[PDB]
């Protein structure tokens, strides 16, 4: 009786046709410009995407189709007896744009149960990977090699009308992320617990839930953890790069399993989803150098090591936010209310006084507050999950359910391929004068 | 004698002071406009990156450096009794900006000979990998494989200073570079010749002979292609696929074998660099449905055929040229001295007459004039290569030069994290008014 294809097959064309009108009225109105410092900047402050998931506020934060986290956590079902918000419901809400029922939230549980399956040439690439080869760099290339399996890519070959695109999108997306715990736990028992078995999909529990039975862990609270990790990773509005990776990628018609795979490559780098792997080791160091209990004098000093090392103090700033990410303030909550005494989570708290004040002090930062990716580690590691090189695969298991909404949309809508004009510096001093 | 390391060593700095002073006194100027059209246009005719390498013009194509293709083919040295410029020399100009000796291009072949090698754990993939993996599934699985060899990615994590970053990428650029003919060569002997190795490289051969003699062809004519190839499908500016996917990537801090294969996965898409084979896919159907001698009304039929399907016809338009790619032209004079009487290029010299006319026609294409994919297969094809499906595999080698050639660039110019603004179309829609 739930059928997310069919919701689809309504809305679609209703979107169509709103956007077709609008752009009639509009499609010449500016909505900005563009100056020297932009295209030198990385794009920064330009509007360029449209990407209908997720909008994020400078001020407040990201909302999923309007809602904030929030929002979320109080109105998406949570699983029995829980009170994190299951990741299922956060994918139906921003496909369909509407908030689901636990019953349209059941289906999708036991879709991507259904669906989930690996083939054994990608079981037989991971099984002989070597295990200096860093866990994002197996998942990407486990995900590309998935591609063999794409029903896009044939349906593609076979000569498909382009209408139809979007339904072979939508079900590559639903196998993708059917399959992405299976590798992402297949790489965490090779490489952490060589020997085992990542063992059977429960067709009866959440996505959430069979992934941590996969990975071998057995307390309850963590399952919560990994609810709530996975539903507020999921996406964040078009213009960071793991998304607009996937973006400009599928544009071309890549099938989603190597634009989900090239948008890993983009998550693995330090500036980005990196970033959580490298505030634990981070941290490691500084309480390495300093030692469990450190006095404020001592931690200034430590950050200001770094800066004058040139080099970044990482889960501090953000391209867009103007102030501390709501996803951090969500893990903070959670922390406090399972593990407030915890020593980690407890220098975590030391710095929020500390970091922001230095940062604001050396004055190059645009954004002093904390990210997303100043928090995560912290909760990871309480569980018994060390493995600090690992925690990336955690954040492109939620990306997932963002980028492949939107990707479903955008082939939906027809975006044409994105493919803006570059400059020389050369070419653009001509085009003014030069300096 | 040479070192390049050292040419740009002192490059670097001075153009450093220059956008320094340009940006001091023209950052702020306003270079252009964003409408809502092209917001939902895959950003078309929004001037979006700083890229030095090569600046494209929609009527005159390619400039590598400032220089036309023909002006390339006059000044670059070539082989000893060649006619075909040498890529290496190509990567020297686009690297400095200025056109090498024989002898600096004679240090860059041998620079990457030396640094030609495997190591076992992509051996192994490659060799497990099962016949029905796309080839350039397999190419980017194997280049982000690599990365555990990446100088950069070492050097990151061990804290270096970023201004040091471009030193590093430099070498991974240099060793990737050399290592790419060794991957794709294992490819297709694995897929087509199973059973023989690629053997080993001759020090003293130029680049494109040792990657021919890998793939196991003996006609010099072919070697003489192969440089043609590997020259003229460097580079086309940074807006294409490929190229921004490679520079957004590498914005992030991945290393360059990550956002090498990441701009992979974008090249094989059938807007991008897989039209090449999709070109020769459609025309054996043709041939196939006509047969061999096609009457004029016949090859416009079947075109109206496929367009009436909601199919592309590939190898035809572009999102910048509007007038017949110079690389196409090029071509064409290859084939017209090497093969002018073979059937498949007579076929396509036939469909230059025709195509262009229906698109025209039928009214949608802003350029009906024909790109580099209608002509590099039929070429191929003409010495013994008909694997359709590897033909991108060479496009993807030939890119690696302008892709990394820039990315070297963006660390040297400290380049941030491209980081646009997003916008869905309800929050587009009140910004205006909405339509
Ligand atoms: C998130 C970043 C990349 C935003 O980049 P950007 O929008 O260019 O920041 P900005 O405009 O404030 O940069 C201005 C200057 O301050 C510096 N600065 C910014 N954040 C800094 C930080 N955390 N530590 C040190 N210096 C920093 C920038 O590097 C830049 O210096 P230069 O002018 O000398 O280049 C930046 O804040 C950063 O490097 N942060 C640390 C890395 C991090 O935490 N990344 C994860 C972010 C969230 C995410 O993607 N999760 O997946
Ligand atoms: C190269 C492409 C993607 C440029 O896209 P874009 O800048 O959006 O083209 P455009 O503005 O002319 O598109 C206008 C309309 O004409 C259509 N059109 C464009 N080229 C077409 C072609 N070859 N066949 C059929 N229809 C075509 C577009 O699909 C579009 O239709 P809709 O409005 O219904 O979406 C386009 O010309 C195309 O699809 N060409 C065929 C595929 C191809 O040859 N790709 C290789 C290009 C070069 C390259 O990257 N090599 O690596
Ligand atoms: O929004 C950004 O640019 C980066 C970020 O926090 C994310 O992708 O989660
Ligand atoms: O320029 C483009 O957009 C595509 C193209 O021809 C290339 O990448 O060679």
């Amino acid at each position: 009786s739930t059928n997310l294809k069919d919701v689809l097959a309504s809305l679609i064309p209703k979107e169509q046709a709103r956007i077709k009108t609008f752009r009639q009225q509009h499609g010449n109105t500016a909505v900005g410009q563009i100056t020297v410092d932009m295209s030198y900047g990385g794009m920064r402050g330009m509007k360029g995407l449209i990407y209908e998931t997720s909008v994020l506020d400078p001020d407040e934060g990201i909302r999923f189709r309007g809602f904030s986290i929030p929002e979320c956590q109080k109105l998406l079902p949570k699983a029995g007896g829980g009170e994190e918000p299951l990741p299922e419901g956060l994918f139906w809400l921003l496909v369909t744009g509407q908030i689901p029922t636990p019953e349209q939230v059941s289906w999708v549980s036991k879709e991507w149960a259904k669906r989930a399956a690996l083939p054994s040439h990608v079981v037989t690439m991971l099984d002989n990977f070597p295990t200096n080869l860093h866990p994002m760099s197996q998942l990407s290339a486990a995900i590309t090699a998935l591609n063999s399996e794409s029903n896009f890519a044939r349906a593609y070959a076979e000569g498909i009308n382009r209408t139809k695109y979007w339904e072979f999108v939508y079900e590559d997306a639903m196998d993708l992320i059917a399959k992405l715990p299976c590798v992402a736990a297949k790489i965490y028992r090779n490489l952490y617990r060589a020997g085992s078995s990542i063992g059977a999909i429960d067709s009866k529990l959440d996505w959430s839930h069979n992934f941590t039975n996969m990975l071998g862990y057995t307390d309850p609270q963590f399952t919560e953890l990994m609810r709530l990790y996975l539903t507020i990773h999921s996406d964040h509005e078009g213009g960071n790069v793991s998304a607009h990776t996937s973006h400009l990628v599928g544009s071309a018609l890549s099938d989603p399993y190597l634009s989900f795979a090239a948008a890993m490559n983009g998550l693995a780098g330090p500036l980005h989803g990196l970033a959580n792997q490298e505030v634990l080791l981070w941290l490691s160091q500084l309480q390495k150098d300093l030692g469990a209990d450190a006095s404020d004098e001592k931690l200034r000093d430590y950050i200001w090591n770094t800066l004058n090392s040139g080099r970044v103090v990482p889960g501090y700033g953000h391209a867009v936010l103007r102030k501390t990410d709501p996803r951090y303030t969500c893990q903070r909550e959670f922390a406090l209310k399972h593990l407030p005494s915890d020593p980690m989570f407890k220098l975590v708290a030391q710095l929020y006084k500390i970091v922001p004040n230095v940062l604001l002090e050396q004055g190059k930062a645009k954004n002093p507050w904390p990210n997303v990716d100043a928090h995560s580690g912290v909760l990871l590691q309480y569980y018994g999950m060390t493995e600090m090189n690992y925690y990336t695969v955690l954040f492109g298991v939620s990306r997932a359910l963002g980028v492949l909404a939107q990707l479903i949309w955008s082939r939906a809508l027809g975006f044409p391929l994105e493919r803006p004009k570059s400059m020389s510096t050369a070419g653009l001093e001509k085009l003014s004068a030069g300096g």
